[PDB]
């Protein structure tokens, strides 16, 4: 008789970022608890660029002190953008989905380097640290901010506990839907920071449950310049079936 190799969801979920050739971790948070699954754990408490996950709270800052709202509409003023799609006017929530910075520049401008910085420390978002450089400090440091506390940042967001008026918080929510199926909500943002090394790829939300149950998640890991973007994509999805979260 022969041994049988029998993998469970932990195995299966660390061999799935060996085959990219990569380290990540997938953090998981519900009902209180947080469980740690990929091939390299350590990432999971390490402190990371947010890049375009930190859309998420300019966005709430932004709505919260009233330099914009859920309608107004922003508008492309001509330079060349880094993607032909962002090349056109279009509202906070659009901006969101398609990562299109130049957008949240202009929202993290009108909010001004002071309001800034008091805000993202009074939210104790990661190192709190942003520096001089009003419009980058998301993007190449000095901000930044472990899997974990991710994690904890976006399911008090999906739980409307975060310390936001609570339209402000379901309006931003509305803003990351990403996929509805079978009574199954996808909510997230993602990120790449494509301009330090090593380059780091983020994907961060929570899954709705069709009972209502909220099951919160942070994918963080190392990207290279040759993978597709879709990639945490994949990786994320195939992890959250794996786990029968979806
Ligand atoms: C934010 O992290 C950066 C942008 N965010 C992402 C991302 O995480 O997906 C990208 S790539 C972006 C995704 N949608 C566009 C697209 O796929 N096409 C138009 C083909 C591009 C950026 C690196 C950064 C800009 O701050």
């Amino acid at each position: 008789t022969p041994s049988q190799i029998v993998q469970g969801h932990n195995q299966v979920i660390h061999q799935y970022f060996d085959e990219k050739n990569t380290s990540g971790v997938l953090v998981i948070q519900t009902d209180k608890k947080i469980n740690l699954y990929g091939n390299a754990l350590s990432r999971a408490n390490t402190e990371y660029v947010p890049a375009s996950t930190f859309k998420m709270l300019n966005a709430l800052i932004g709505l919260e002190n009233q330099k914009t709202d859920i309608n107004e509409i922003f508008k492309w003023k001509g330079e060349k953008r880094s993607f032909t799609a962002w090349e056109k006017d279009m509202t906070l929530g659009e901006a969101m989905k398609l990562s299109a910075v130049p957008v949240y520049q202009e929202l993290a401008r009108r909010i001004g380097l002071d309001l800034m910085q008091k805000e993202v420390k009074r939210i104790g978002f990661g190192n709190a640290e942003i520096g001089q450089q009003v419009d980058n400090f998301w993007l190449v440091g000095p901000l930044k901010v472990t899997p974990i506390q991710e994690v904890e940042f976006v399911s008090q967001l999906a739980h409307t506990q975060l310390p936001f008026s609570e339209k402000v918080q379901a309006n931003v929510k509305n803003m990351l839907l990403l996929e509805e199926s079978n009574g199954y909500k996808i909510f997230g943002k993602t990120g790449w920071a494509m301009d330090i090394k090593p380059q780091v790829g983020w994907l961060t939300g929570w899954v709705e449950q069709p009972d209502g149950k909220i099951v919160a998640f942070a994918l963080n890991m190392e990207m290279r310049s040759e993978m597709p973007a879709s990639i945490r994509n994949e990786l994320l999805m195939k992890s959250l079936k794996q786990l029968n979260i979806i």
